[PDB]
């Protein structure tokens, strides 16, 4: 796979790592140690502003890693809980089907490329609304954050 659980000393699924364009990302805020022998201890570096911490995918796994793509057209998006609605600038979930456990977890389209990683989420009633990090097509990192947002 290319998702990983980042579990904490009691060995319980703090979040999720994922092994994406040559690079193993996990939002910073998750603490414990990725469940992989060739990731555990590798050398991350960390980024406060955007909620992000990565190291260079070895070697091994460069054919295996989830691509990205910065078309997010309006619609619906998967992720392991589900059906994800990107509309007005926002990606939302009914209120209820993510909770703490889930920031890192990848929100993909239908041919399996990441369009978002998901931070956490603000309870706006029957949906929840997720902050998450995207990428431009320069490369630069977005961080959505929406008022009142549980990280995850």
């Amino acid at each position: 796979d290319r998702t990983f659980a980042v579990k904490n000393e009691d060995g319980k699924i703090m979040g999720y790592a994922v092994a994406m364009e040559g690079k193993v990302i996990k939002p910073l805020h998750v603490k414990g140690t990725i469940d992989h022998p060739a990731l555990a201890k590798l050398k991350f570096t960390k980024s406060s502003s955007y909620d992000m911490e990565f190291a260079k995918l070895p070697t091994e796994m460069k054919s295996d890693a989830f691509g990205y793509t910065t078309e997010h057209p309006e619609g619906f998006y998967n992720w392991h809980h589900g059906a994800v609605q990107f509309s007005g600038g926002r990606f939302t979930i009914p209120t209820g089907a993510g909770g703490p456990g889930d920031s890192g977890r990848p929100i993909l389209d239908d041919s399996g490329k990441v369009v978002a990683i998901v931070l956490g989420g603000a309870n706006e009633g029957a949906r929840t609304a997720l902050s998450v990090v995207t990428w431009n097509k320069k490369g630069a990192a977005i961080k959505t954050t929406h008022e009142d947002t549980v990280e995850w």
